[PDB]
């Protein structure tokens, strides 16, 4: 009924090691991906994570519902298409800003790569009629992580 | 390639004026539900609306990506269930935080109501089996009130 | 050093009731301008507030370090030095988007009014010469509701 | 006036070469910190960036208006004083999110390091009372950039 008093949010800290990576969902991938959730953020609805994907990998079609910005530390990305199919293909290392509504059939990495990311809201995978068939937010995300983790 | 220069973004006045509320999709409501965008930022995720909602009028299931804020100017609105379920029921003038991950089933206006609402990302709304039939965003936002309007 | 597990952020409702307006500081406005802190969200650093406005008052000279969003519910409010001056001249009922950056010198009310507004991010006061005299974001916001009532 | 139609942002993919790092202003660190802007988003109010530190350097004094998140790729970093003062002290690769009121008086890097940054709002740079001296955003730090072109 009332104004409620807020508190300063706690800092945080995530060590990054090789031990934690897990393996991503088979139903949203292609090919050995591993992955490590670092940070939610349940009031914003953001949330981050690091990737490493082997040679000939993939993520299943989706479309951004927010912006995402990524940095690829290692290897290569073929983003929408890739350059020769009017998208991006990204070398590292590397900067990108996927705005809202940027639809990603298929990143594809031609070499064994690595990659952190920061996504504004949940990344919506469609079948190959366009129709939301899961809405992977930071929610979602937690969920999978602890129960692979 | 190399960094974007951006510039200032521009500044916005919109009159509401009665004349500009159109019909709210009957896929998504019941009721005599009408409606106006106010604003869309695409590049943030988020977008901005006001609605005139009928006595007995209500809302089609749906889960709030992200946070939302919402003015009740007029009336009374049930959400969550209302105060009876467990959820809360707004008299106006009154203001609400309804979080990422809120849950829908049927916000419902007992009585003629006002309402002004800010959204961060989509609004999915939902089948009797929790599938996602729909996204609604800013972009899908701005494509149902111009094609009306 | 690991991942900090997240729960869902609590839902809010606020009653809004005359009883509850107090005293703007008088050293960031002029005139006798009351006000309400509705909402603070200390991860992402946007807050939310609502105003009544005597004829004639004015807010003291400040720079939006983020984007704002108003909804003019009563009254007339002259931004950006008004229509005459280039700016805007709202007249309620009405809604605006002022963006990072906006220099507001001297928002003024010709005639008694009340606004709605949402802000992302802190309103850097600045005297004459443009020095930022005080940031005013969620915690500067709190610590002054708090301090008054 | 009416409400503003707009279109899809458009993604962005900048390539990081060390062609593009150059000297960070002196009036805001100390050692030869080197850097380079690759990213403003003039709507959110959000701005990326990455950064080289020689063994030894710092940051002057400022506080975060908003949320910021770091991935440490090489080196070492105190923030907040570090562990040893109740801060942190990052070890990369390493992760680390930093909130709203965040104060980092002397973040140092004992060891040559590099670190990729996104920031919400700006960052307030004070003097040794605590006065705000400069109010960085993603335009100040885009006029910097630009500059030492
Ligand atoms: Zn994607
Ligand atoms: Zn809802
Ligand atoms: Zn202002
Ligand atoms: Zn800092």
């Amino acid at each position: 009924m009332d104004y409620c008093n807020k508190k300063h949010t706690a800092e945080e800290y995530v060590k990054i090691s090789d031990n934690n990576y897990v393996p991503f969902p088979e139903a949203f991938s292609d090919g050995g991906i591993t992955w490590q959730l670092l940070h939610s953020s349940p009031e914003t609805s953001s949330w981050t994570a690091i990737f490493n994907c082997p040679a000939g990998s993939s993520f299943a079609s989706h479309i951004h519902a927010g912006p995402g910005e990524y940095f690829l530390t290692k290897g290569k990305m073929e983003v929408r298409g890739g350059e020769q199919e009017g998208g991006s293909t990204a070398y590292a290392p590397s900067y990108g800003f996927e705005s809202s509504g940027a639809l990603h059939g298929k990143t594809f990495f031609p070499v064994e790569s690595q990659f952190y990311m920061t996504f504004l809201g949940p990344l919506n995978f469609i079948d190959d009629n366009g129709k939301v068939i899961a809405s992977i937010g930071w929610a979602e995300a937690q969920g999978a992580w602890l129960a692979t983790k």
